[PDB]
């Protein structure tokens, strides 16, 4: 059974802690991204498969998610197992329960947890008191592993090979945390990078510096213009939003100047795959939304398979 | 096996949007409806059947729901589904996310969605961008097909053949638009149908010429008389709210004037079906609940069988 | 098969309601704890069981809960079974559905429902009504039977014969219902019990006298002392709120006054068990949760198996 052998293999997944993208190496994802393409095999044929049946994941999100918490369901269900969805608003997290106490009664209930918190400390809380896997699924918009980890199988699986690809960045390069972690996790391949923001959204100075440690780091622009286009392999946006100028007039020039429409593909390859971790606003046009290039529904269908992957890995 | 056989017929439902009741024939209806007498058949024996074990429903109400979400729910998982109930206000609907988007989020996770919306265009909406089978639970309350299927289902179960019967709605019959659904699906059957509403709330006119065409209009009447009453098989009732009155005074007065209680079925015959959609106010006395003739429960029950033929059919 | 045999004996709870500790017998409570404990045995070898794989648990909160709505989801969900849980906040309730009428809806899709509703006199309501069973989760705070059922299991599974065990009280007596619940269960059991709280919130006269009759009072106390404390076996503690004093000063002496601590625990005995229902504030401070004797997460893990118990004697 091919699911079967690659489960059984060694894994620093198996019975941890999912919290920071620095936790894993390259083996560990590659394993992981060849389990992910398994489970899309085995979905396709089965639907709901037999591989996690007697075990119970809650997820506890304490803001707002529509991607993370229905497909770390999904996932959870696609795999046989059972999920409890928390809903915190009417939880006793509004009698005053602390977070630590929330998660070691759900930890009586379930073999892991689902966390996304609005304190960057909630993973170091997780870690302390939770007697079952907890998996980050955003720590104060810190970290978000399983994203990065989507994103990085999403550019494997739309373009193959990553040698020689570059990587445009645009928008918010420093609230943008998702593009951090990818570019952790693109630390050991031999792409390039490309980096398209306001000079005030840039990238914070350590994350630059990895690139230029790397020997990635290609050009930093404020403009998104037909040369940086016409070399980008990947384009992946993040939202900027209003409360990053103090004016709005600034605001709208800066979203102007960014938004991925038909002008923008114009100068991009006919391969550029466009992605976005979503929720997005208008910086990605609807216009484009059937282009073959837009890939950020795509995007989410590859999470599916990655938080299966994951989910089985953890809890087998 | 009988449900398999039915279940290996051609329908209409396969495959299908569920969006409005002109998508259906009579035909169509008739093989759902003899379904959902064999869904009755398994659970009442088994429980939980074994049809649809590898699929997953998602459910996104955008507005409040008993009967709609929970049957839903519950349909799939006396299926042998598995169901993602989307919670819209924790979801990220609250960052802005549009209804497409978050169909194609969903459609990455789950093999069909019902949904709930506020605008009557989400069924556009869905039909442009979802990639999965999209079921109407409610389109700006335009349109209600499920509703409309088993409210004419309630009518066969309770009464047996629609030759010879006179039907009476009663209430706010222009908002109440699932009066509208089932007097279109009524359209196919020599039944005789009484209106029974305030002149302001009477039908629309398009309405009534449906019911002109088909030959089956009976009487539009401000009251609820013995004599409409003694000749009422099915009594169908619409909840009428405040805001369809500039005073108050009037409000009370129609509402005191529709309401069903026993000295209204004093009048009735001993075998009318008393139906309401539901919810309820006070339109409905609760002094009634236990008569034989309150048929508003039995409605719901029979509302879960006919959502399990349902998405049996389109997910099948 | 040792839990088939179990649950084919005769039970009181088969088939009914549970809505009060005063439905059921001193032998009715030893069967329900002889099936959790195997109930946990099952858990630990299978995760998920095949016990109630055909049946559907629908949970109906009307107030914030954490332990027992999960609580309750996880042990159906751990049978085998399947949950629907009712988001009451954007139910058909937000449209004036009464409790009735919602009890009525759910139970055309469930086999049971798990209510926790604001009106002590909701479990009337549910027993006029409902024509499934109907499990009482909190009733105006007046009784949450499952969570004595549970503070009774935690007591003989932490420390073995109820014979000659000395149970202290801590905290709001008269406010602290479950506290009133567990007297009512210690009746058959030659314990001696010690109230510690403010004069204000000693317990109801009714209360006290129970234990009177049953010759298990051994003091009231405003002071929690060394001396009480040295003889503990079981220290059971409640919430106090900030609304049971008029001034805050006074609130801050008595919280000051009954905070289990270190210098608490120093002098108890190194076998005596610290409970409480749950959720806390500060009356149990964080620096104990990983002593022996802190037995309040413990409490919630016998409660799963406690209500996978009972579900499958109500269910089956």
């Amino acid at each position: 059974s091919p699911l079967q052998e690659m489960l059984a293999a060694p894994s620093s997944f198996k019975k941890s802690h999912v919290l920071s993208v620095t936790q894993f190496t390259r083996a560990d994802l590659h394993l992981l991204f060849q389990i992910a393409q398994e489970m899309r095999l085995g979905v396709q044929r089965e639907g709901v498969l037999d591989i996690l049946r007697g075990k119970v994941l809650c997820t506890l999100f304490y803001e707002p998610s529509t991607r993370t918490s229905a497909s770390f369901d999904a996932a959870m269900q696609r795999l046989g197992g059972r999920t409890i969805p928390i809903q915190t608003s009417t939880s006793s997290v509004q009698k005053g329960e602390t977070l630590q106490d929330t998660l070691r009664t759900l930890a009586c209930y379930s073999d892991a947890i689902v966390l996304r918190h609005p304190d960057e400390k909630c993973v170091d809380v997780a870690k302390k008191y939770c007697p079952v896997p907890v998996i980050n699924g955003g720590n104060g918009s810190k970290e978000h592993p399983t994203q990065a980890f989507l994103d990085l199988f999403t550019i494997r699986e739309e373009l193959g090979t990553m040698q020689g690809l570059t990587i445009t960045f645009v928008g918010d390069l420093l609230y943008g945390r998702p593009v951090h972690s990818l570019v952790y996790l693109l630390r050991h391949y031999q792409v390039k990078v490309q980096l398209v923001s306001p000079k005030a959204l840039r990238l914070p100075p350590a994350v630059r510096q990895q690139l230029v440690d790397a020997g990635q780091l290609l050009c930093e622009s404020e403009a998104l213009t037909p040369e940086i286009l016409g070399r980008t392999d990947v384009l992946y946006c993040t939202r900027v939003q209003k409360e990053r100028f103090p004016s709005l007039a600034e605001f709208e020039a800066v979203k102007d100047s960014y938004r991925i429409d038909y002008s923008t593909l114009k100068y991009a390859k006919p391969t550029t795959v466009v992605m976005h971790p979503l929720p997005r606003n208008e910086e990605v046009a609807e216009e484009v939304d059937f282009d073959q290039r837009a890939a950020y529904f795509r995007q989410m269908c590859y999470g599916l398979y990655c938080r299966m992957a994951l989910l089985a890995l953890v809890m087998s």
